[PDB]
């Protein structure tokens, strides 16, 4: 059994985001003591939110876990969509890359704020 | 000169955004009971363009400023620009990462239960 503080330690983490996790019911019930279980609750979060998953995410996929006798089908569906996410903003990065560039292109080094193409095309 | 109404229908914006922006430091003093006029419409128009460019109030900011002086040279224009550019392929580079660990996960599971789910395991 240990306190929060040796948890944290345990984890890799701060006291702090424990009980922020706590506030949003990402742990399960344990002054107050915590075990193996919420360690590996912990870990399970870390990697979790490394690979970019929200809070919402994750809660959904800790309550899954917690009924292994539930389809797993809504777990890849889950991923399926953040992967979907994330190339729908990689278009729209390069895009944004794209028009920046242009932008820059608008000015050189030797000007006033007066003629300056960048400020003058925002305007 | 408008009231604030008015002005944020011209500039095809909330009025609670033009406050936010004025609570920001992002507009000039009501030209005159607040009473505004062509000069804050440019702004919001400035500001809107801004945005649309992925700027932060931060960014947007330093080039109000800039453009508040312009006998100042605009080199620091050109190197924010720059510097945003910069930020906006590292980001790429860690989202395209993410693409193919993603990628890699959902490989890990191919009717299972939540039990057997190799996604839910590699995270365990
Ligand atoms: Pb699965
Ligand atoms: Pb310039």
């Amino acid at each position: 059994m240990m306190r929060i503080g040796e948890l944290g330690k345990k984890a890799d983490c701060l006291v702090q985001t424990v009980r922020f996790y706590e506030s949003e019911g990402l742990l399960p019930e344990p002054f107050r003591l915590y075990d193996e279980v919420h360690l590996q609750r912990l870990l399970f979060i870390r990697r979790c939110r490394a690979k970019d998953m929200t809070l919402d995410e994750i809660r959904q996929l800790l309550n899954l876990r917690d009924r292994p006798e539930l389809g797993c089908g809504e777990v890849n569906a889950l991923v399926d969509a953040h992967i979907a996410q994330v190339r729908t903003k990689m278009k729209e990065l390069r895009a944004l890359e794209r028009e920046l560039m242009d932008l820059r292109r608008s000015c050189d080094s030797a000007r006033t704020s007066r003629e300056c193409g960048i400020l003058n095309s925002l305007a």
